[PDB]
């Protein structure tokens, strides 16, 4: 009898640079030969035990007589295409089978976003490109699974899409943003993009009117947010406080909010006027209006 | 430096049966090695001095080292097709050529007419069929030259055409027919078809009105055309001549013409009458009215 294949020839996929194994096997072979041979190049690659292409990557190998497994190393994506597996016969036999190369996902430095920053209330757009094959598909999150403002005002976890523009940026806004490019092939990456926002301090005042009666230990408090962090000072009659034994000014200080105090002891009559809570940074400054006023 | 083919692959183009000759070249080979193959069913054949189809019909050889020429005896139609000469290299070098076969002309036995027999008056259609690659194109001739009726009635030495039909053949139709079928491959070859025609006699007379004195010898004659020929005999008084003596029939046949003579020696008074020529086939009989008369 003729031979024939044991079993069909099955579709290999492989990643860029590793081996691939193609096996080809036939029963009763007798004294007819096997050759493997590029299908679209229609190019010959190896007969029997020899190789025919110079191409040193290639290999065959005849450790039982079934198979005849076909081995290319350090795989490119020229080799990916069609494979044919042929027996010597009149008519000739032929079974074909299809190689398909993989590369996982990488993201490019350009135009992908660096660590931007911008002033608040303004325009931004994180951009993130990555290749893949298959095409990969990029998703944006957040360190701490915070929100991600969306154009129609609502808010969710993870947008797709390379570009994502945020409107009227804010503080909450600022964050550790997570580009990330998956093709459905291992190793997944991703890039930290970091979103830092400035912005003109502002102050809150709970109290702007406080009274105090003399020897008692009073304080005043005030509440400023400002990016980069502000300078926040006194005032009284136009003139800085220095503390001098009896005021001491305070400030406590957590990422861009600050929490300011003077606290003031033994009030004498002097004392009591208008001060004022005075916070400065690169983006301009600000103040409010506390007063001070007698009990009896 | 890397080989390269020395002069083109050129196409062939042979007929069946016969052998067929392709030849590579290459120069400067060095350690690589030539291999043939056909493209179309993407078989390998050849490699080197080694011959890998089964098919007995192929062999290579390495007379000289610029010629590897592969060698197909006798060919067949699958045969013809793309071939391929390859030289293993990273990337694969290959120059392709293509093998025309050919067939010669053959006549078929039908629906090709045979020796056909038709009576005068009537209609007829001389059919032939050829194969051939390319296919070929029938002629129609006579082996005289002769004319040929066309449906116009006009008149020719050579239609083209499977099929001649000729309206109300005559006897001057009747001849040796020759079909012709050239693809321009050796040997043409050519069929001849006999038309025969019949047709019931008829019969011309030059003097039907005779004048004899006695002891004069005078002859009488008919003209008649008649095929299958006719059978020719004088009567007078309703009654048959048989020669004696005195009274002589002959006839001198040419094809189907027919010329009758009665011989009439020393003319006496009971001679003097009516005659007829009869002429008499297997379409039918005729006759014809003469009178013999006396001088004085
Ligand atoms: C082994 O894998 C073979 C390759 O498949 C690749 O590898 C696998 C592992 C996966 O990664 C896969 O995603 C890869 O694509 C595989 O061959 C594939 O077989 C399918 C189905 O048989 C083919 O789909 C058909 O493709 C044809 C032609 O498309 C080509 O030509 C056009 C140009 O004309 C190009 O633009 C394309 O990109 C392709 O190159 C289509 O015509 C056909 O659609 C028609 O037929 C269907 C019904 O069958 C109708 O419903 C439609 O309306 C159309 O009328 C299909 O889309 C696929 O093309 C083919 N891949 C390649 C690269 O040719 C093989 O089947 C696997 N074998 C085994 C044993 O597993
Ligand atoms: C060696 O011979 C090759 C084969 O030629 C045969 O063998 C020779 C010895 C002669 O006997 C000859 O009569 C045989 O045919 C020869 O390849 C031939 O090359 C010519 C010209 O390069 C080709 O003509 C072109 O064919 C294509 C495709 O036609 C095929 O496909 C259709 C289906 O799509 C089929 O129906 C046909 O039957 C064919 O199978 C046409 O598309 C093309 O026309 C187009 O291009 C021209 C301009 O180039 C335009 O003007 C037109 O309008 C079209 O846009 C031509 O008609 C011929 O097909 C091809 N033969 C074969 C079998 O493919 C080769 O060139 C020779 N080489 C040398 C070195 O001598
Ligand atoms: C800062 O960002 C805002 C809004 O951000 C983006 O706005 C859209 C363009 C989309 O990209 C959203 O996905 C995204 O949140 C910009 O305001 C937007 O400006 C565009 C351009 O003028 C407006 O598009 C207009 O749409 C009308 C139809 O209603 C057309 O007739 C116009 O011709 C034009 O195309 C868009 O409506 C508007 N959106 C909002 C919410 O204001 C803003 O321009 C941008 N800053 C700068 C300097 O460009
Ligand atoms: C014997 O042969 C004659 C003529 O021979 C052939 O006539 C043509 C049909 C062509 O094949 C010629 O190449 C060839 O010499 C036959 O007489 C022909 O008969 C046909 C069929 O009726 C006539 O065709 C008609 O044409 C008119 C248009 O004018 C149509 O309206 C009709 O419907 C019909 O198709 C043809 O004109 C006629 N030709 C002559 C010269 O008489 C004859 O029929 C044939 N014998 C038999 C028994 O068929
Ligand atoms: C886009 O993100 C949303 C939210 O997780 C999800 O429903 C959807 O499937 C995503 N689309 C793709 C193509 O992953
Ligand atoms: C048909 O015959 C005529 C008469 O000889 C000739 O002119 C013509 O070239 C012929 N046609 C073909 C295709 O040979």
């Amino acid at each position: 009898d003729l031979p024939k294949f044991g079993e069909l020839l099955q579709n290999v996929t492989v990643p860029v640079s590793r081996e691939a194994v193609l096996q080809c096997v036939v029963d009763n072979l007798q004294t007819y030969k096997i050759a493997w041979l590029r299908v679209d190049t229609q190019t010959i690659l190896t007969i029997q035990n020899h190789v025919i292409t110079k191409n040193h990557r290639m290999s065959i190998t005849h450790a039982e007589k079934r198979a005849w497994i076909l081995r290319i190393r350090d795989v490119k994506e020229s080799d990916k295409g069609w494979y044919m597996c042929q027996i010597n016969t009149d008519p000739m036999k032929s079974q074909v089978g299809y190689l398909d190369v993989v590369v996982p996902p990488d993201i490019l430095d350009y135009p992908t976003s660096t660590d931007m920053v911008i002033r608040e209330g303004s325009n931004v757009t994180l951009k993130c490109a990555a290749t893949g094959s298959p095409t990969p598909t990029i998703t944006w999150r957040r360190e701490g699974g915070e929100l991600i403002p969306l154009p129609n005002g609502a808010e969710a976890v993870a947008y797709n899409g390379s570009f994502l523009t945020i409107a009227k940026v804010n503080r909450l806004n600022m964050g550790a943003y997570l580009c990330i490019a998956s093709n459905g092939i291992p190793p997944t990456v991703s890039k930290r993009v970091m979103l830092i926002v400035h912005f003109p301090p502002m102050i809150w005042i709970q109290n702007q009117l406080v009274g105090a009666a003399l020897t008692q230990n009073i304080t005043l408090e005030c509440q400023s947010e400002a990016y980069p962090k502000s300078i926040n000072y006194w005032m009284k009659n136009d003139t800085i406080i220095v503390p001098g034994e009896r005021f001491v000014p305070e400030t406590f200080e957590s990422g861009y909010k600050i929490t300011m105090r003077l606290t003031i002891y033994e009030v004498d009559i002097q004392d009591f006027g208008a001060y004022r809570c005075v916070a400065k940074n690169s983006l301009g400054d600000t103040d409010g209006a506390i007063k001070l006023y007698h009990i009896p």
